[PDB]
């Protein structure tokens, strides 16, 4: 009987097993753009992706992870609010059964049809289970989707998933290049919260883009026609796989923009 998504071991009951969920600093938080407050003294995000080395998808049983190569400083994510230097280990998304829902963090309320996650850990940690136990151990860029254009730097990811369905498969997923999922602005909202998945650990720097990226209504079809479950299993369509929104407590959003 473990976490997941469903009636019976959803985002309402993941406290029992991991009581930090109810905790001061959990992650996703709804994002009031009237209450953040322009931060001067932020930077520019610096997102350095040109030398990432994809290695491999996988379903895990509730997401597709695209792993990279973390084993030196190829693909890193500097400035904005952090101190030092983040590493690329993996994206996924999280995605609704509908195109009105699936976002975890929210913008003036607004779910968004889905919300990638690009996970950086910080290199002084010299590795990431160490650094899932720092507050200042995690990086994570935050994009929404919405539906409306394709993404064409989306299409290998969607291609793939036939080959991925059921939880535990993984394929190979060299040479893909994350650029490819950025909107136009790095404009971002930025606070202090957690891992939005046991174990819910408080280590993380969120960055959330302001502008969400265009992906078509056959791009997401294609997320929602993978399984929860292993092969051979009964099948549990993986959708809604997303925390919903948490008590802010005594945190600032802060904005990068005017
Ligand atoms: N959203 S966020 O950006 O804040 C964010 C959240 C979270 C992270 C860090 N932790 C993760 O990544 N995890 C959690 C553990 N998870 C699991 C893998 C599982 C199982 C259960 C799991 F929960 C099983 O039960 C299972 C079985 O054999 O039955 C096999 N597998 C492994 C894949 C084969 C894998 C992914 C990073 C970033
Ligand atoms: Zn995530």
């Amino acid at each position: 009987h473990h976490w997941g998504y469903g009636k019976h071991n959803g985002p309402e009951h993941w406290h029992k097993d991991f009581p930090i969920a109810k905790g001061e600093r959990q992650s996703p938080v709804d994002i009031d753009t009237h209450t953040a407050k322009y931060d001067p003294s932020l930077k520019p995000l610096s997102v350095s992706y040109d030398q990432a080395t994809s290695l491999r998808i996988l379903n895990n049983g509730h997401a597709f992870n695209v792993e990279f190569d973390d084993s030196q400083d190829k693909a890193v994510l500097k400035g904005g609010p952090l101190d030092g230097t983040y590493r690329l280990i993996q994206f996924h998304f999280h995605w609704g059964s509908l195109d009105g829902q699936g976002s975890e963090h929210t913008v003036d309320k607004k779910k968004y049809a889905a919300e990638l996650h690009l996970v950086h850990w910080n290199t002084k940690y010299g590795d990431f289970g160490k650094a899932v136990q720092q507050p200042d151990g995690l990086a994570v860029l935050g994009i929404f989707l919405k539906v409306g254009s394709a993404k064409p730097g989306l299409q290998k990811v969607v291609d793939v998933l036939d080959s991925i369905k059921t939880k535990g498969k993984s394929a190979d997923f060299t040479n893909f290049d994350p650029r490819g999922l950025l909107p136009e602005s790095l404009d971002y909202w930025t606070y202090p919260g957690s891992l939005t998945t046991p174990p819910l650990l408080e280590c993380v720097t969120w960055i959330v883009l302001k502008e969400p990226i265009s992906v078509s209504s056959e791009q997401v079809l294609k997320f929602r026609k993978l399984n929860f479950n292993g092969e051979g299993e009964p099948e549990e369509l993986m959708v809604d796989n997303w925390r919903p929104a948490q008590p802010l407590k005594n945190r600032q959003i802060k904005a990068s923009f005017k």
